[PDB]
């Protein structure tokens, strides 16, 4: 019955996103435009409902289905993409990465718990809110790409009936993959470069021939300054064999997560090349997508 178009003006470009300002309010929102044609986002919209009422998961606010298009009107993100915000900063430290990857990694966690793997987690899809610079601001965004582990009969299963085996082991190794996602943000954080590619012109083959073979540097230059709880930490989460990688709940209880109040709290010594690091950041999640 009643439109998006009723409710809501839309505004610029930001699948297609939109900015769109609520009519009665005039607050402002983002809108998601899914063409059926293309996608069926019923399980992005199935998540979305279910889980974003979680605080640091793009919380869901409208969905219209008007036959062609899917409109889902979520929060706007206005404080930008968490790692460009982190890699303009001289003065973040250890503590704050700590911070910052405990409230992502505790999300992904509850996630994991509830049966959902991500799937796209690229930090450009981590944001903030608003410009408090505080981890309750974080969102996790685009649940396009993610899954929530079902039986074969249709019902939502969680990992803790039937259900394939290789529909298992599959989420296994989806949900391996959100870590180590997590694991190339917590790298570039702490140094300012990422750890297989070192700008957008970097080619395919060698980004993977680099994860492939499961080896990146943890020591010299910017990782002088790196305490080895945090290079320790770093090493389980990008290993190459997702059998042993740590999960989101290991992560929770590596003491660079637990025991943050020990970290050093001076300045990381980073490269300071955020618009490098972000071509070098889409170079790396293509080669992995291909
Ligand atoms: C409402 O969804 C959007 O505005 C699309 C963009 C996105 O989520 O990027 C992280
Ligand atoms: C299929 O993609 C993934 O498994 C992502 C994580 C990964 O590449 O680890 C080496
Ligand atoms: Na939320």
């Amino acid at each position: 019955s009643i439109q998006f178009t009723d409710g809501y003006e839309v505004k610029e470009d930001i699948s297609v996103c939109k900015r769109c300002i609520h009519k009665a309010t005039n607050m402002e929102f983002a809108v998601k435009i899914i063409d059926k044609s293309k996608r069926d986002p019923t399980e992005e919209i199935e998540i979305l409902l279910r889980y974003g009422q979680h605080p640091n998961i793009i919380t869901l606010k409208d969905v219209y289905d008007d036959g062609k298009y899917v409109y889902v009107v979520t929060e706007l993100m206005k404080g930008g993409e968490l790692l460009d915000k982190i890699l303009r900063q001289k003065f973040f430290s250890e503590r704050e990465a700590s911070a910052v990857l405990f409230t992502i990694t505790k999300t992904v966690e509850y996630l994991h718990a509830q049966g959902v793997v991500h799937r796209d987690l690229k930090p450009s899809n981590i944001l903030y809110v608003d410009e408090s610079g505080n981890p309750e601001s974080i969102r996790i965004c685009d649940f396009g790409f993610a899954k929530q582990l079902r039986a074969e009969n249709g019902l939502l299963m969680t990992p803790c009936n039937f259900v394939a085996p290789e529909v298992l082991e599959r989420q296994g190794y989806d949900a391996a993959c959100d870590i180590w996602s997590l694991g190339v943000l917590l790298y570039t954080m702490l140094t300012g470069y990422t750890p297989f590619a070192n700008g957008p012109d970097d080619t395919p083959e060698e980004i993977l021939a680099r994860i492939g073979s499961g080896k990146f540097s943890l020591s010299g230059g910017y990782w002088n300054s790196v305490s080895d709880t945090a290079k320790d930490l770093v090493s389980k989460m990008l290993h190459v064999d997702p059998h042993q990688r740590l999960t989101a709940a290991l992560v929770l209880r590596h003491p660079w997560i637990v025991h943050w109040d020990q970290l050093p709290q001076y300045q990381l010594n980073r490269q300071d090349a955020p618009h490098l690091v972000k071509g070098a950041m889409a170079a790396t999640y293509s080669a992995l997508n291909r």
